[PDB]
């Protein structure tokens, strides 16, 4: 698609983050409202999670069974809430500081980019302690994304890059972006593409594996681009905080 379609939420305030699933769900991390909305396909109906205590929440992202994690920034926690609950639970994450993005994979691993700590972390699936993945010189790093091979990439914000690391390995690579400015947001898909909120150039750009070359998405009039996610028909979400909007492109 060469036509950006803007989402029917509505009241949204410097939004921050975005997750979809594959049964076309939208939930954004309103982030000026302290709120987490859901907007259901089909019908466009808006409805607010009931997280509690939330403050400028930043990251969010889900699974299959509705579960939504979200970086409850202001409060240098993460909490999660399964689908219909009234039961939110804070990770054991220990000594954040302005975290901001969160990733889950299917086995239930969940990754932060503790954003004010310039570190990755993650909760292993099954472990109740935390470890610090061995990125090296991060800055500020602002997202992250994980793929079924569990390889990880984040946005290194305040280096303008996007690094990975394979797992098992402790030696990142640097992915082949240019001109990033202070970028916000990632997502991969299956095939090992890349997409980065090239925040400072009010762009999205993606990589597909083995190019060398970024594509710029025929995205339009975005400021300040915040979050991106990607599902597995190539349909790309950017939130587009400068105009506290959400817009689509699909495939």
């Amino acid at each position: 698609s060469n036509t950006q379609t803007v989402l029917p939420f509505t009241g949204l305030n410097t939004p921050s983050g975005v997750a979809v699933d594959s049964a076309g769900t939208v939930w954004v991390t309103d982030h000026g409202n302290n709120r987490v909305v859901k907007l259901a396909a089909g019908s466009n109906t808006q409805t607010v999670l009931p997280f509690t205590g939330l403050n400028t929440p930043s990251g969010v992202a889900v699974d299959s069974a509705g579960t939504v994690w979200v970086t409850d920034h202001g409060n240098n926690r993460v909490v999660k809430l399964a689908a219909g609950s009234n039961t939110q639970t804070v990770l054991p994450f220990t000594g954040l500081n302005t975290p901001s993005g969160v990733a889950v994979d299917s086995a239930g691993t969940v990754w932060v980019t503790d954003h004010g700590n310039n570190r990755v972390v993650k909760l292993a699936a099954g472990s109740n302690t935390q470890t610090v993945l061995p990125f090296t010189g991060l800055n500020t790093p602002s997202g992250v994304a994980v793929d079924s091979a569990g390889t990880v990439w984040v946005t290194d914000h305040g280096n303008n890059r996007v690094v990975k690391l394979a797992a098992g390995s402790n030696t990142q690579t640097v992915l082949p972006f240019t001109g990033l400015n202070t970028p916000s947001g990632v997502a991969v898909d299956s095939a090992g593409t890349v997409w980065v909120t090239d925040h400072g150039n009010n762009r999205v750009v993606k990589l597909a594996a083995g190019s060398n070359t970024q594509t710029v998405l025929p995205f339009t009039g975005l400021n300040t681009p915040s979050g991106v996610a990607v599902d597995s028909a190539g349909t790309v979400w950017v939130t587009d905080h400068g105009n506290n909007r959400v817009v689509k492109l699909a495939a």
